[PDB]
């Protein structure tokens, strides 16, 4: 393709647990990450949606990370649209998506600069791991948990 994502986590590389949450009534949201080297960031956003905040969190993880990065997301949309764009680049049956295309195309630019990326989906779940902590962080003031 235009790139290849890793098929299993990159051993040794820092992992970013990304998440975003938005509120449909106000279009307010937050995107951010926590990492397994004790890094964290949360941004507040306006005029956004849940899909945009999930994508924005991924963008931030690519922005702030080294050449090799492990990314854990709970958004099937974000993983799919990114993986589809890579797999179907400059190829026959491609028609780029309508929604979020500006955000997705900036993500793709961040991506090909990387050496190696592992991007995986896990369902939102409860507990104390990374997805749980970043969920609470992006959900604060946006959504009851
Ligand atoms: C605010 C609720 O917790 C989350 O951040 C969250 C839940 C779901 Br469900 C998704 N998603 O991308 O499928 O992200
Ligand atoms: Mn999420
Ligand atoms: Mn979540
Ligand atoms: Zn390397
Ligand atoms: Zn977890």
């Amino acid at each position: 393709s235009m790139y290849q994502l890793e098929k299993e986590p990159i051993v040794g590389a820092e992992t970013f647990y990304v998440d975003g949450a938005a509120n449909r009534e106000t279009k307010l949201g937050k995107a951010g990450y926590v990492t397994n080297r004790g890094r964290q960031k949360v941004v507040t956003l306006t005029d956004t949606t849940n899909q945009k905040t999930e994508l924005q969190a991924i963008y931030l993880a690519l922005q702030d990370s080294g050449l090799e990065v492990n990314i854990v997301t709970d958004s099937q949309y974000a993983l799919g649209i990114i993986t589809q764009w890579i797999h179907n680049w400059k190829k026959r049956g491609w028609k780029t998506p309508v929604k979020n295309v500006d955000l997705v195309n900036q993500i793709i630019e961040q991506l090909i600069k990387k050496e190696k990326v592992y991007l995986a989906w896990v369902p939102a779940h409860k507990g104390i791991g990374g997805n749980e902590q970043v969920d609470k962080l992006v959900s604060a003031g946006i959504r009851k948990v």
